[PDB]
């Protein structure tokens, strides 16, 4: 089956892990501590040395995005038609872009630039709430009549932004709808109040 | 047909005109001037405020691995298979990973890290090399027998290396025969040495 070998944290797995919860998928949870990874064997057996790491099957994948992807592919959650694939991979992009700016903040220089990334937010929101407003009014997904898996990704990236600057949401009626809206699937509602998902940290030195 | 807005420079659209180029496909450039961007009315049209921009038809799309896994999926550059498709992605998401290094050494700090920057190669480009030697020997592509887009952002990223630290890829005789024989092909070659390819700077700061 899928075994996501990870630290214990949240980082670039909550995306994949709500969606194999929301999926109704079975999976196996590998933790790594920091103490086994500074031992240097499992590093040096990374493609890129790093993690998370995926097992479907005998297929060993890196990459948080290739593992979306490919989860996307096999599942069914890559859009109806080529048309649609394109859309997803440009949300998923997106989000990619603003996700490395977040962790910028939070691993280099969280108190000195904490309130500049804050007040530049709404301009790095916008492009989702436009994408919303442009598909049957916001009232779906953030692209087509189906979930897809840059969904999950950008609900995740979404969230962390709550807990980073409260309230972040509350000059986009769209998104705000949408968090609710997904956070409210049955499969997604337990997951995301569980201890497996609750009880970790968001990253791995504790800001957020 | 296809339309890439960008500015004066190869940069992000390097690998999806060499791309195009080899697969035989005609292409309009709408070339921006640092001028008309400055203008503000097209930066404020663009869903992420940036180029390059992209037409297939009436789709309209942003983000440069968007517009490479679009062309990947609808030309069939994107592995015989599923499973390879997952390979092609993390080799893709590998090659973004140091094009941001490079990037981030380019704009950000050029003389100052352009050292630490050179030193460190050996081990970003190992992977890559590790990638190609468990693939028949290095002797087709990066994945599979049939090239995809992978390949073209992959040979991109080399060159560009090779310009930056000449001479970086003695260390690794797969990537340097890799690079020699995709340059080799008839399309591309013909491409490479066009003034279209050569009259363009590499960065949009005459760094590299
Ligand atoms: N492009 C890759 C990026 C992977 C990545 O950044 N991996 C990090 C872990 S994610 C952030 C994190 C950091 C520390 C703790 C927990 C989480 C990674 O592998 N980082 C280690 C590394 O680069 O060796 C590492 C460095 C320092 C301490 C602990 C681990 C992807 O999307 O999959
Ligand atoms: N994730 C996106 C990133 C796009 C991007 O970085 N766009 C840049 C242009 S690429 C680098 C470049 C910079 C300057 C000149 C030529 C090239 C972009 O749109 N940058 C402009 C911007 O962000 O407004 C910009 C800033 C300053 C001067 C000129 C243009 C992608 O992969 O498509």
């Amino acid at each position: 089956p899928y075994t996501v070998v990870y630290f214990p944290v949240r980082g670039r797995c909550a995306a994949l892990r709500m969606l194999l919860a929301d999926q109704g998928q079975s999976w196996k949870e590998e933790v790594v501590t920091v103490e086994t990874w500074q031992e240097g064997s499992l590093k040096a057996s990374c493609l890129y040395g790093q993690l998370p790491k995926f097992q479907d099957g005998d297929l060993t994948l890196y990459q948080s995005n290739t593992i979306l992807r490919h989860l996307g592919r096999t599942l069914g959650l890559y859009g109806k038609d080529q048309q649609e694939a394109a859309l997803v991979d440009m949300v998923n992009d997106g989000v990619e872009d603003l996700r490395c700016k977040y962790i910028s903040l939070i691993y280099t220089n969280y108190e000195a630039g904490k309130d500049d990334y804050v007040k530049a937010l709404p301009g790095q929101l916008k492009p989702f709430e436009t994408l919303l407003s442009q598909n049957q009014g916001g009232k779906t997904f953030i692209v087509g009549d189906q979930i897809s898996f840059a969904d999950y990704n950008l609900l995740d990236l979404l969230l962390i932004h709550e807990v980073l600057a409260p309230g972040c949401l509350d000059a986009f009626p769209l998104l705000s709808a949408y968090v609710g809206r997904l956070s409210a699937r049955p499969k997604l509602k337990a997951f995301l109040a569980s201890p497996e998902y609750v009880n970790l940290p968001i990253n791995g030195n504790g800001k957020q």
